[PDB]
């Protein structure tokens, strides 16, 4: 039906004045990649740009960048027409000037070293009215290609000559800001983003569609998490792409007025929201306004929270604003806010991972000039504890370091700073390694949420368990109508039993990985924290943490903790069930299986906890972690050496021989023996080969040459030497006396 | 490198209103016999008059009377900018007033006793903070600014009308002098200091240069720790001596 026109969506090439398209929707257009082609764009505009073919994108939707969707005056959701240009030109005098504020505070002939490297080579088509923009040294500015000598779109050419002059020009008011956040600087959250798109596209995109029909929208978004996690960040973000009206209520400045006058300025910023339809309402510390109700001692609290909530009601039943509030966990609000038709859904922002930290750091350092050795990817792996705005000042201390070891250093009486020496900042290594050691508080202690790196490469051995697990977490997630057609309810927990050291640990990393799911791992230190500080109700919102992150494999490390705490086989004259496990107990029996939340469970003693976890419908599958035999033995030393370089003199089959029963983490202990001695042997090479030269005075006399760089078999002979037997052989005869009893028991 | 940028040292001539020459210098800057010449040093508060009475003593370090030393300065070793700016305004005059050592004795007028002796001929090239010896007696009398008619100093001239209404003070002045917390005073905390020098640095010292930039600055700082462990003394400290306007809440 006229397949001319085309749909917009976003692009994931950032270089100005490009596109990608489906490949197949080449012929039909007739025209190729470096085609140059127009494109119109409302309040009669049209822009050229280059082409290119992808598949990732439909063959409905364009892709693009915030500029040219600026300049065309466009947003996501709508639809605009194509036209080929071979009747392009090669583009003479174009004159161009900065047209922003943002020329404040700077000098030089900056043309130069921002343009001549962007306009080479890249046969820019250009026409009239653009507005590309360029980025360097700590700054990024923009500049408008105010003249054509020839009309209206050219090609750029090296020969073609800059006069580069003007003075910086006022943008109109048709135009926007690209400072404005957008989906780009949202980093972490791209589960939640893509939530929050999918909540809020029908009510602001579709104000009028929606008005049409009559179903009830979701006005109220909870978005609980850690602070500096990007809350108001995101809402931000989605205000201003979506268009929607963004009014940032604020608890501090809701409540740091009068009691009336805060009222006041609460019903002032819903009419105004109101009349802004479609709007967006943020409330950011929400749990400032909105205490828990027998929390909030003060009645003109009680007053503001009763206000808020007749406010959202009003815009429930005449509105069109979508409410969005912030808050460090959701119980911390008011239940009442929760209530259904007021905050329906809650998005749990969350913690990012180490794919989410390298977002988070590759978006603030999208204009900070660094060098290559940056290497984002180690720094996100390594980056633990930090969430978002901790990922912003970890940056921010990069810099300022690199400024402070630059500016403080080099331009003192020389003369005035200009642009060349800010632009020639690079920020390396050192300054990321400094912020992360030294110059930075890590935020977060509670319990990860993420997707474990740990895959089953990782783990060696236990293939038969390998594949139980494999088979009952992913075949109810990946073939749930194979479950449904036999009438038998997935099992929606497995318990691990067996020595300490097995991998039971990795083996729910590994299936949380293999699943693409989040693993929450509440080792035994937590458990007992939370029996001994009488506080069962944290598996509450532990439960509701794992659920919000479906599909998730709740890990419970050391379940038998508690248990072997209170008492040791018999223990006390008190029997074996506990708070703690007992609200696990609960939770699990309140969990729904569909909700494709998995508990895994992992006991040294499996002996001493309380039969009632392993009733059928919660811990039915007592899978036995055996310790591993040779070839187990073999794959564990495999998997480990991968990441330690060692020496190809190393005979693992041999080693694991000598290993007579000897567990999985008792083999890393190995390592940390060998692998230890290897790396103190390094470093007594290199102190003394940097004593015995020291006395010659030679001026050129180096005799440069690494000691090793792997570990020898002597390393792993003195760690036999120095390690010794696993475990005691009377905990293997009660394990194994275990599995013979799995039944026959209670 | 800075050529103006020389040492100040010992002076002999008791009055302050002389400020000293290095020929070789003076052929470096436009020096003028006539008024005044800028000398710039520390705080803003300069010792501007008259010029040229030097060249007694070696060069790279000028004569300055000591007296423009706890003014203007603090020690030896400091560094003076002398530029000239001569020919000012002729306003009326220059305050007349005393301000510790004069009530103590006959007072009279304050002004046709001691002081009147000494503007002759040499009519006060003056900038206000300038603080010096002038009396008819035991030779030890400060000589303060009390009153601004004209705002930028200038060239006082007979037939002018003085009141010594005003009355001689305590050491509000020397009190002032003697402030400004340093990191002198600061220890116990050399790490804590350090960090907190390399936090603050950039933001205060360098505060076009930060604007340029569009890095997010630190500034929310929390002092933590046992009270009475110079918290609030590490912060004047910090302020006074980066220059950044301190206020206490
Ligand atoms: N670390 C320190 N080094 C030198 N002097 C100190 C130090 N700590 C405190 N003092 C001195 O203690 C005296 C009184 O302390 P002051 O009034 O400065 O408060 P403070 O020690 O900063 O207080 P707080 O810890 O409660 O913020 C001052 O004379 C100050 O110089
Ligand atoms: N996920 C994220 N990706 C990129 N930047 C982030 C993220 N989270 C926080 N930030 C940065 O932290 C700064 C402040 O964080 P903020 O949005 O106030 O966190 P919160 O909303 O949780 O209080 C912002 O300027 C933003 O650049
Ligand atoms: N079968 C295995 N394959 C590879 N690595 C293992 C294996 N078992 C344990 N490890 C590693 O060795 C260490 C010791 O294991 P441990 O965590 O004590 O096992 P568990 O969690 O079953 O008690 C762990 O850090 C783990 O990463």
């Amino acid at each position: 039906n006229r397949p001319n026109r085309l749909i917009v969506d976003e692009a994931i090439n950032e270089d100005n004045s490009v596109v990608s398209l489906s490949q197949p929707k080449m012929d039909e257009l007739q025209l190729f990649r470096g085609d140059t082609v127009l494109l119109k764009g409302k309040k009669r505009r049209e822009a050229v740009c280059i082409v290119l073919s992808d598949d990732t994108c439909s063959d409905e939707k364009i892709r693009m960048n915030r500029v040219v969707r600026n300049n065309l005056r466009v947003r996501l959701g709508d639809v605009i027409s194509i036209q080929p240009c071979p009747d392009v030109k090669y583009g003479k005098r174009i004159h161009v000037l900065p047209i922003d504020d943002t020329v404040e505070g700077i000098t030089g002939n900056l043309f130069e070293v921002y343009l001549k490297p962007y306009f080479l080579e890249a046969y820019r088509p250009i026409r009239k009215g653009d507005i590309f923009l360029v980025r360097g040294g700590m700054r990024a500015v923009e500049f408008k290609v105010v003249e054509t000598d020839p009309s209206p779109y050219c090609i750029v050419a090296p020969d073609t000559v800059i006069h580069c002059e003007g003075e910086p020009i006022k943008r109109e008011d048709e135009e926007e800001s690209l400072n404005e956040v957008g989906y780009d600087d949202i980093g972490g959250c791209r589960k939640q983003l893509a939530q929050i798109k999918e909540m809020v596209e029908l009510p602001l995109r579709h104000p009028a569609l929606f008005k049409a029909i009559g179903v009830k929208p979701p006005r109220g978004i909870l978005l609980y998490g850690p602070p500096g996690t990007g809350k108001t960040l995101i809402a931000r973000a989605v205000a201003n792409e979506t268009g929607a009206f963004f009014f940032l209520i604020n608890g501090p400045e809701i409540m740091s007025k009068l009691a009336g006058e805060s009222e006041s300025n609460l019903r002032k910023a819903f009419e105004e929201a109101e009349k802004n339809a479609p709007a967006i309402i943020f409330i950011d510390e929400l749990d400032a306004i909105a205490p828990k109700r027998e929390k909030t001692h003060g009645e003109v609290e009680r007053r503001i929270v009763s206000q808020l909530l007749t406010l959202m009601d009003g815009l429930k039943q005449r509105a069109h604003v979508i409410v969005m509030a912030a808050t460090n966990r959701p119980n911390s609000i008011d239940p009442a806010l929760r209530r259904f038709g007021r905050f329906d859904r809650e998005v749990d922002i969350g913690i990012p991972d180490a794919t989410g930290r390298l977002e988070i750091l590759q978006i603030h350092t999208k204009n900070m000039k660094l060098a290559d050795d940056v290497d984002l990817e180690q720094v996100a792996n390594e980056t633990h504890g930090h969430v978002g705005a901790d990922l912003a000042a970890l940056c921010s201390e990069a810099a300022l370091q690199a400024i402070r070891k630059k500016m403080d250093l080099i331009d003192l009486e020389d003369e005035t700073i200009d642009a060349e020496v800010m632009n020639s900042l690079a920020v390396t290594m050192d300054d990321f390694r400094w912020a992360l050691s030294q110059s930075n508080p890590s935020a977060l202690r509670e319990t990860v949420v993420e997707v474990p790196q740990v895959t089953w490469e990782d783990i060696g051995g236990l293939e038969d368990v390998k594949r139980e697990l494999q088979e009952l977490v992913q075949y109810p997630v990946e073939h749930p109508d194979k479950f449904l057609k036999f009438g038998m309810t997935p099992s929606k927990g497995v318990l691990f039993y067996g020595p300490p050291g097995c991998g039971k640990t990795l083996l729910a990393k590994a299936i949380a990985n293999e699943c693409q799911a989040n693993a929450i791992s509440i080792k035994g230190p937590e458990l007992l924290t939370m029996w001994f500080g009488e506080s069962e109700a944290n598996v509450r919102e532990i439960f509701d943490k794992a659920r919000q992150a479906a599909p998730c494999v709740l890990f419970f490390d050391e379940l038998d903790s508690i248990a072997k705490a209170r008492g040791g086989n018999i223990g006390d004259g008190g029997g074996a069930a506990d708070r703690v496990i007992n609200q696990i107990l609960t939770e699990m029996d309140g969990m729904s299986t569909k909700k494709n939340v998995f508990i895994i469970g992992a006991t040294n003693r499996p002996d001493i906890i309380d039969p009632a976890i392993l009733r059928p419908g919660r811990l039915d599958q007592l899978i036995y972690i055996p310790l591993p035999d040779e070839k187990s033995r073999v794959a564990i030393l495999k998997a480990n050496l991968r990441k330690s370089p060692v020496a190809k003199d190393v005979d693992l089959e041999f080693l694991a021989k000598m290993t007579n029963g000897f567990s999985g983490a008792d083999l890393t202990e190995i390592c940390q023996r060998a692998c230890k001695l290897a790396i103190r042997e390094s470093i007594e090479s290199e102190i003394r080969r940097e004593r015995e030269r020291q006395t010659n005075p030679s001026a050129m006399e180096v005799e440069e040459d690494d000691p090793v760089p792997e570990i020898r078999r002597d390393h792993f002979e003195e760690a036999m030497r120095f390690a010794r037997r696993s475990v005691s052989d009377n905990d293997i005869r009660k394990y194994e006396m275990f599995a013979q009893t799995l039944q026959q028991s209670r």
